[PDB]
């Protein structure tokens, strides 16, 4: 579950592994499968944790979990659906949880204030295609709204065609924070993306990075299970980092990784594919990149 690859044989590479109907793809993904399967969740299937999660099979491991403060000794207390996972410059680097449930928008907030997280990737609209996958749980106008004891004022709401940016001030009491929330509104449909979904999504990651290097605290990434689209945006993050300083890549290595930390990362074949061809696009930019010399 390493399988580091030249990116001068990357080309080659790709063609090999989609020969036969994408079989040696099926096989490195049936590898990943078997990531963490033993490694327990107690945590997440206490009695009343059950509705915290919003799918039954989408667990957080206890070791990686992230914890919210507990006044209580309460069952579940400290409970949300969330995993911290490494990334390109630091151990804690992101937090991929579920999209809140309105059940959980509250401990969601807690979350990200605990954590002093300053950006939030969102990888889903709230509903799509008449099928719920997120609460709207940030304000729709400028009036501050209360989630629980954290109250969240949108202070900017700036939308684009693939995007939108939104800047809230939380507050809990006389505690104050600034967040980013980034909300990627057209991921691609099944099943191969265009060229230009692939650059969208490319220069998303690219967007998120840059604030990301002003920051500081986890970067919180979701979808609606916080495991497809997230370990695909968590992917590509430290793929462009990796590829910008590196004249390889092991993406096998890096999903068996993330897979150590929340099970199912990178949900689909499809999306373990998607990682593949954006990484070709990576590479004729690197090698574009290669026609200017200044040192
Ligand atoms: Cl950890
Ligand atoms: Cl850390
Ligand atoms: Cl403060
Ligand atoms: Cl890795
Ligand atoms: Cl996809």
């Amino acid at each position: 579950s390493m399988n580091p690859v030249q990116l001068d044989d990357f080309d080659a590479y790709i063609k090999d592994m989609a020969k036969d109907s994408d079989y040696k793809f099926s096989l490195q993904f049936e590898e990943l499968k078997l990531i963490g399967l033993d490694i327990p969740h107690f945590a997440a299937d206490l009695p009343l944790n059950r509705c915290k999660n919003r799918y039954t099979n989408i667990l957080p491991y206890d070791f990686s979990r992230v914890r919210l403060v507990s006044m209580n000794e309460e069952e579940g207390a400290d409970y949300i659906n969330a995993n911290y996972i490494p990334g390109y410059n630091s151990p804690q680097e992101y937090i991929a949880t579920q999209g809140p449930l309105p059940e959980t928008r509250n401990d969601f907030w807690k979350m990200v204030l605990q954590q002093k997280s300053q950006i939030i990737v969102m990888l889903t609209q709230c509903n799509e295609k008449r099928r719920v996958k997120c609460d709207h749980y940030w304000p729709f106008t400028e009036e501050p709204i209360a989630y629980g004891d954290i109250t969240v004022e949108m202070i900017s709401e700036e939308e684009q065609d693939d995007w939108a940016c939104r800047h809230f001030r939380i507050n809990y009491a006389d505690e104050m924070q600034d967040v980013m929330h980034f909300n990627y509104t057209a991921w691609p449909d099944h099943g191969v993306p265009t060229a230009n979904a692939a650059e969208s999504i490319l220069q998303f990651v690219h967007m998120v990075r840059q604030q990301a290097t002003k920051s500081k605290g986890p970067m919180i990434i979701h979808c609606s299970a916080g495991v497809g689209r997230t370990g695909t945006f968590i992917a590509l993050d430290r793929l462009l980092q990796h590829i910008r300083d590196h004249e390889f890549v092991d993406i096998l290595g890096l999903v068996s990784e993330m897979r150590s930390y929340r099970m199912s990362m990178v949900q689909t074949e499809e999306q373990y594919i998607f990682i593949h061809q954006c990484v070709q696009l990576m590479w004729m930019k690197k090698k574009q990149q290669f026609c200017i010399s200044d040192v």
